[PDB]
């Protein structure tokens, strides 16, 4: 009966172990992964403020993979250097850095939320060759205060973020909301940093490489609006488009069976 064991018996209930590994810079990188070996690799990344549990209930449901769920550099528990670059390439490279060591950058499949799908796209245009797909939920960086957080009770970004909230204990929620109001100095920073990190002219390559893409989005996203997937898929021919009605930001929180379900049906028609 304590916070930090209900974090746990989540993690360990998706056969999720957290590991670190140590940069280039001598920066750490905290992620988890599930150790399948045997699966191909999927590479999952969070979005602003968020982090590695964004995607521990989604893990349970994604069990046939090899993966590999970060904490960004700047989030969670990885090293959160103040004079760092945190835009999209740069946390891409990273990502790199730590698939390389692992053996597993080679032949990657990619996903991520907000942020994090921001990400993805640096990360498939400047790795075209070992991407082999790659999937965006609600992504950011696709141009077509309320974000940050002060203190306890502005959370109530919660009802701005999501239409169907999981019920998760006030105490988790609350480690949650002080690690946010701890590092708020950086998260302005960060913020400032990738409002402007605009990725319409990178996502090219993935259209020149063909690199297969399913974009996803909640139907009552308040962040950034449904309207979003017209212009990845203008961007992106190929794209595979899939509405959630009644589902806001983050799907794999909210709707984690039918966004689960979706991508593993993406991932069987690629074969």
């Amino acid at each position: 009966n304590t916070t930090q064991k209900i974090i746990q018996y989540e993690r360990s209930k998706s056969d999720l172990t957290t590991q670190s590994f140590t940069l280039s810079s001598g920066d750490k990188i905290v992620y988890a992964e599930n150790g399948n070996v045997a699966g191909e690799p999927l590479l999952l990344v969070h979005g602003f403020g968020g982090n590695k549990d964004n995607f521990t209930r989604i893990a349970r449901q994604l069990e046939n993979y090899n993966l590999i769920i970060p904490d960004l550099l700047g989030f969670g528990d990885s090293s959160k250097p103040m004079a760092a670059d945190y835009h999209s390439e740069a946390q891409a490279t990273r990502l790199h850095e730590l698939l390389q060591a692992k053996g597993l950058a080679s032949s990657i499949h990619v996903g991520g939320n907000s942020m994090g799908g921001a990400i993805s796209v640096a990360y498939a245009a400047k790795y075209p060759k070992e991407v082999k797909s790659l999937w965006l939920i609600d992504s950011a960086g696709f141009w077509s205060p309320l974000l940050v957080d002060k203190k306890e009770d502005f959370y109530a970004m919660y009802d701005f973020v999501m239409s169907k909230p999981p019920y998760i204990p006030k105490s988790v929620k609350a480690v949650f909301a002080q690690e946010r109001i701890a590092n708020k100095a950086l998260e302005s920073k960060i913020l400032a940093q990738i409002v402007e990190d605009n990725v319409e002219q990178r996502a090219k390559v993935i259209t020149e490489y063909n690199i297969p893409t399913l974009v996803v989005w909640g139907e009552e996203d308040k962040v950034i609006k449904p309207e979003t997937v017209t212009l990845i898929k203008e961007i992106i021919p190929q794209s595979q488009v899939i509405t959630m009605p009644k589902i806001g930001h983050v799907p794999m929180i909210e709707a984690v069976k039918d966004t689960a379900n979706d991508y593993k049906a993406f991932r069987e028609g690629l074969k």
